[PDB]
């Protein structure tokens, strides 16, 4: 059983490692995928994502942390991926995840959506909101992972 | 992986046979799972829906189909599952979802609440509507498995 | 075109009349259809939710107020109706309604389901708040009709 | 400046302790009112919830307890309150507050309607949930106040 | 009885076919206006949009393709449309529509806004997200017209 | 109590001076404190905001016009504000409330979140609509203060 967890990761919170303990425990491997090429540029580039979200999973065996260009669906089907996890926040937009639950069916029918749920302490907080935050002379450091939290300073100094 | 999807199943409809075959094709075994629900004033008592729940996923051989009226979290342990199936197929039906979830993790930390989605055929149902429909003679054929339309027929008029 | 306007009605606001008007003026002919609702153990009876919706659409000449217990989908056809009205004052009021949109549209494909939306000044009443306030004797004059409100008074106390 | 934060408290749990409590941090003085609430039979006698919400606040000098059947809004009126106190937890917990919120308004527009967000520990529970996971023999010492939870234990079984 | 059923329709999908198919059965005339002057840059200018549209509802005989510029009220009055339709798809931001609906409604009272309900089908589906995911190397045949599709194609080579 | 009323206000709509008046009713002294450095860049300068803000709220004796950079929680702090005052319309999106109010909590868990509903008149209407319509030759006169009127022809003439 191979599972994906695709998302622009950031950075990757405390809500993200949350999730993707809670999947690992679930599935055999968890490949944790960073989307390469956004529209909204990154606050830090692909390889920065990769490399602090590599070393806040490093702790997890199973899970794989990987760049993807392009669909996330087609690089799902090339990793011979079957579960798709993605995160339900309490704040979540539940309208917006049924639309990409659906197209990603559409796309690949053999990717099932699985919707996980992050402990109470990660279900209110956005990574959008955690930067803009940070940027405006705000504490996020109860969000993010130590090195997450040591890299946001060096980029935002 | 042993997972649970439990319900009221009252009675058990094509959106729970979507929704418990996913669950299938993801867990080596899942057992639905059918509450008494006393207070709910279920149309078939639960030894009922216990035999269309049977009946309907005859087919499905990694289903196991048990009744109870336990403590949700305490029936799932002592049935070792560490999964717990619910399905979303709207907003309403997530809000809801969230308190069981978290009330459930409170009781067994080690169960994990996985929400899975119907198909768009599926998307606007339940048991209630279903049996709404049927109590002014409407034809509800088309949402129910063979035997349960049959039961539900017998039962009404 | 004919047009149905089904409803409990228990009873008949302002809100109601509201969306009733704004459909005479779309269509042809309005039929507001009172459902009998057993299952809601309505506070008036049919004959009486009948005789309140007559008076207070009076003035209506496009509006015929008729009584039913079949199946909408079936009284609908029988009254050649090819347009189902429903209000949208809520989120609440759109999940439920897409159910019952969509059973309906199951059941009778070529009645098509619009919803009108209500006047900010009854977009936060239902009949079910009304009754409520009425049964603590407070002044509900504002929203309903005045022959209603008389029949609700008397009905109380 | 007087408050009234109005509800069934059936039973009064540790989130609207956590919400009677900010309360009393924001205005001079909070009357926390139960209503009889018949139509919703609840678990509890009004003198029952009235002397479990008295003890549970003991330590809140500020709050004043008190049972009432009257119309909310004339009850406010005749206990000097311009100020009434609701909790927000979830979107369902929203759109019925606003219609409870802007009737209120109608019946006493100086009685300006707060609303107040409960502690994300407390942000998924409800009376509703504590009863039925204790009809079920499940552990809620964590959500409720200890004299209440003494009570719902010898209340129950 | 003259509708507008406006909005950017870029590109225009089987789920605005669907909508526009099932307004054409409700009132005399529809006129299907194409917005000239976005925000955001379309992907098809309006003179593409507009033959696309012209296109795909060719076989639509009392639909009217228009393209316009400014306030959509402004062109509905000059028009003397008095319904505007709208579609709601079980993923709608409903409280934007209920915005525009009453913004709407401050500027043109004789305008009266109907909201219709695509099938299931194409309920879960936006244009932003079809054009997404074409960009980005994904099928979205199945949501656009044969004409559409092909056009698409051409635009992202 | 010191409460603080925190927005862009580009420009402030009469639901705004709802709000603020309903605040002046609750607490001794209200900083309507208006964001400085917003992503967006405002049709209104801060310095054109302030000015209209103070005088349209002139007549209000207990509220102080301030524009603020950075953090608003910061701002909050230096300015000893103990209340947090939200507007929630009807059309207001509750998620995102919810986690600006939670990362506020976090941030200075002394300053408490308290949510005010202004008048239906003003339940449906946003600045950013306001904005587009009258950019796009719509009558928005019935939102705004007399002053902000005359500057917002100005300001697109
Ligand atoms: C039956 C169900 C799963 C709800 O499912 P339903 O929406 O299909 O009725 C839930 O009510 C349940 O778990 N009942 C058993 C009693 C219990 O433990 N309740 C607390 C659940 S948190
Ligand atoms: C009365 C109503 C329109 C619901 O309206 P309500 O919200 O005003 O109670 C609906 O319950 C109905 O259609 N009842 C008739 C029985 C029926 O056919 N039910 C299935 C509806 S899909
Ligand atoms: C008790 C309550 C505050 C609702 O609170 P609840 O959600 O805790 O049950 C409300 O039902 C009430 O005000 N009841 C008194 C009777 C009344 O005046 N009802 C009309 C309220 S608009």
């Amino acid at each position: 059983k191979r599972a994906i967890y695709p998302g622009t990761f950031d950075p990757i919170t405390n809500g993200h490692i949350d999730i993707v303990t809670r999947a690992t425990q679930m599935f055999d491997h968890v490949i944790l995928a960073i989307a390469a090429s956004p529209s909204k540029k990154p606050m830090f580039t692909l390889e920065e994502r990769v490399a602090l979200a590599q070393q806040a999973t490093a702790h997890l065996g199973n899970v794989e942390v990987v760049g993807f260009s392009d669909l996330m669906a087609n690089f799902a089907r090339n990793q011979h991926a079957t579960v798709l996890i993605r995160g339900l926040r309490a704040v979540a937009d539940f309208e917006y995840e049924m639309q990409l639950a659906h197209m990603n069916r559409h796309l690949m029918p053999e990717l099932e959506s699985v919707f996980l749920m992050p402990s109470k302490e990660w279900s209110f907080i956005s990574s959008s909101l955690v930067k803009e935050v940070a940027r405006h002379q705000g504490d996020v450091t109860h969000f993010l992972p130590e090195n997450v939290h040591q890299a946001l300073m060096a980029k935002l100094a």
